[PDB]
């Protein structure tokens, strides 16, 4: 599985604070596309700006996508949109869409489908909340997100791990999680889906902390919250020698 | 209190379509900025090639805001992000987030009030559903709406009212301008009952939903309809034509 490093800008940027972050990005010395694979993804309406400054060996995602076919859905953007725009990634399933803006798991799972049947590729997030881990019910929560997406679609997919209840979060929490994942990948759609598909791994990820979860062996990279902002990044996508 | 028109692209629109879209728009012949105020809103992906390509004296709005400052919030686009791109206006609480994306009616009057303070102006979408029609409920719903936004604010001066009947919206069926005159007038009243004369006097209300090159004359006719929230006639030349109803 080849390492796979994304970073999510959430709802951060500003037309300047932009330009210093794809300069950043532009200037800094990284494996190669064959030893790993970066995706960034910016708020909408830096997509276009982002794409045309951003090194081309470096892919854009969108943070969200609507559920189908564009047309009378105020506020929304469509698959076909993205990809008009030259965008090929988006996130989707975020926990804080499905908690503040409460994307229903068979949602997120239609979402997922339909950007796959258009080309794009996803990272499709999943995760339990603090009181779903301390009832117990972290795999039973996990397994019930990635079967509503699965009941839908599986090349084009990446999967994140988002430990929401974190409160320290060891590497052995995630290797747990990821090992537990990928053999309900094995178990459900079948044991070529789970030796090929990455699970990243989407706590509070830092410079300071990214080396010990990425040596773990079921987790296959990260996505990056608030230090894909920073120039520390770049220390996380070097994680993946 | 100057005539405003308003086109909601929704979610619509390629590169291609969008600079034709604008071009043909550069090149209309309409009236002037003391006659019409005519505001364009496409998609968060296009806001600053339009803001490029389109003529000076049109401007933009985005669809949609997040409720509250920028942060953690995945997939949503902040006011002062539509700020700082020079993004001057904003969509809120359209039928189609209401409905489909559960927006209650105190949900978007928090987003109004933020993206007033944050320097927006902003065209506010009321209205109610054909059930809430034929159970003659029209003006309390619309009344109740109008409320949950209003009583948010302390200075109302760039909001406008887009009275939007959720059975017009893309169904055809337009109201008609008596139907329109009236929810329009007795929204005025309660602005001027529950908020203030001066705010009722100022505030445009516009309708939207079904609106067309031939019926939009009559509309605008009234004397309490101020202009238009155009939906899919606002991707095509005849915009131009309700645009001129000014
Ligand atoms: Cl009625
Ligand atoms: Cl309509
Ligand atoms: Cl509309």
């Amino acid at each position: 599985r080849k390492f796979f490093v994304g970073g999510n800008w959430k709802c951060n940027g500003t037309a300047e604070e932009v330009k210093k972050i794809v300069t950043t990005l532009n200037e800094a010395e990284v494996p190669s596309e064959d030893d790993v694979e970066v995706v960034v993804s910016p708020p909408f309406v830096f997509l276009t700006l982002v794409k045309t400054l951003l090194r081309p060996d470096f892919s854009i995602a969108a943070q969200n996508c609507w559920v189908r076919k564009g047309g009378a859905f105020t506020g929304e953007v469509s698959a076909e949109m993205l990809i008009n725009l030259g965008i090929p990634w988006v996130i989707l399933g975020h926990s804080e869409r499905r908690q503040l803006l409460n994307e229903s798991d068979d949602f997120v799972g239609d979402k997922v489908a339909y950007a796959l049947i258009q080309g794009l590729k996803v990272i499709a997030c999943v995760g339990e909340t603090l009181e779903q881990r301390e009832s117990g019910a972290t795999m039973k929560v996990v397994a019930a997100q990635t079967e509503a997406i699965f009941d839908k679609v599986w090349s084009n997919i990446v999967l994140a791990y988002e430990p929401v209840w974190a409160k320290v979060a060891t590497p052995a929490q995630a290797q747990e999680v990821h090992s537990e994942l990928r053999k309900w990948l094995h178990d459900n759609v079948g044991p070529e889906v789970a030796a090929s598909t990455r699970i990243i791994y989407g706590g509070s990820v830092s410079g300071a902390n990214c080396k010990e979860l990425a040596t773990k062996p079921d987790v296959d990279g990260f996505l990056v919250g608030g230090a894909s902002l920073k120039p520390e990044f770049i220390e996380i996508i070097k994680s993946a020698t």
